[PDB]
């Protein structure tokens, strides 16, 4: 009943639910939680990536309605992908996995009424 802004935010909630769901778990799982640079022994990760982002953080912020509009939500989802492209070798499996998940994201986002 509140119009397009409310509807866009609800649609974004749904995109996020889909990205976190079992449907995409073959490629989305590296993006469920913040990169644990200590556990992964990535001693240069936080020197290269200045603004880490991941789907659990997007969920915390979206559920708290910290994104004022759909573009703000998209910016953080795309930051997550961009961090992966920036840090990792371009032929790495994890870059292909980020790309598979971004194909889903961009498709759903483009079809937001
Ligand atoms: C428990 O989680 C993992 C476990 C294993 C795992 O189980 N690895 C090995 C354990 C020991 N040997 C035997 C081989 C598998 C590998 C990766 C994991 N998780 C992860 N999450 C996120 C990123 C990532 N990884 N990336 C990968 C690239 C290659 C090494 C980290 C680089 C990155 F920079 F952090 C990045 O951008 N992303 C998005």
């Amino acid at each position: 009943s509140m119009g397009k802004l409310s509807e866009h935010l609800r649609y974004c909630d749904s995109i996020l639910r889909e990205m976190l769901s079992k449907k995409h778990a073959a490629y989305a799982w590296p993006f469920y939680k913040p990169v644990d640079a200590e556990a992964l022994e990535l001693h240069d990760y936080h020197d290269i990536i200045k603004h880490p982002m991941d789907l659990s953080t997007v969920k915390r912020k979206m559920d708290g309605r910290e994104y004022p509009d759909a573009q703000g939500f998209a910016a953080d989802v795309r930051l997550m992908f961009s961090n992966c492209y920036k840090y990792n070798p371009p032929d790495h499996e994890v870059v292909a996995m980020a790309r598979k998940l971004q194909d889903v994201f961009e498709m759903r986002f483009a079809k937001m009424p």
